[PDB]
């Protein structure tokens, strides 16, 4: 679990979104596993606007932060789950690192701010759902 709080916005994994998230829905995309919802209290997170391919992410299953090299946002095939049928998820960045089901929501940061959140994983890999293209979070 985890979320990005930037201004009057909350960015969460679409599969982990609450009833309140849907009641104050701003934007959602199944293919990216993202859901943004309006909050009534001011956020704080700086959103990175960059092309960094290295960073640090919080691993909930180890209570530790890990430095990683990650790929550029792309369409990577993600297998069937209780939340989605087998499909291509876009804006995904894979990395070599530890990941497990309860890790979705962990923030990936670089020297410029928040890059994205943990979305996929498995097999000694971790997948991040990029948010750097969503310029309207800061405006
Ligand atoms: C039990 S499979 C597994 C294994 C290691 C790490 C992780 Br995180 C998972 C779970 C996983 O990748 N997903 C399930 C939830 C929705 C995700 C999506 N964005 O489509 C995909
Ligand atoms: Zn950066």
């Amino acid at each position: 679990s985890g979320a990005i709080y930037v201004g009057n916005y909350r960015v969460v994994n679409r599969h982990l979104a609450t009833h309140n998230d849907w009641a104050n829905l701003v934007w959602e995309d199944s293919s990216r596993d993202l859901l943004v919802s309006s909050t009534t209290a001011q956020g704080c997170d700086t959103i990175a606007r960059c092309d960094c391919q290295t960073g640090v992410y919080y691993c909930s299953s180890r209570r530790k932060h890990y430095p990683v090299s990650f790929s550029k946002p792309s369409l990577i095939f993600v297998e069937a789950s209780e939340y989605y049928p087998a499909r291509y998820q876009s804006h995904l960045m894979l990395a070599v690192g530890h990941s497990e089901p309860g890790d979705c929501g962990g923030i990936l940061r670089c020297q410029h701010g928040v890059v994205g959140i943990v979305s996929t994983g498995g097999n000694g890999l971790v997948g991040f759902a990029d948010v750097r293209d969503l310029l309207w979070l800061d405006e």
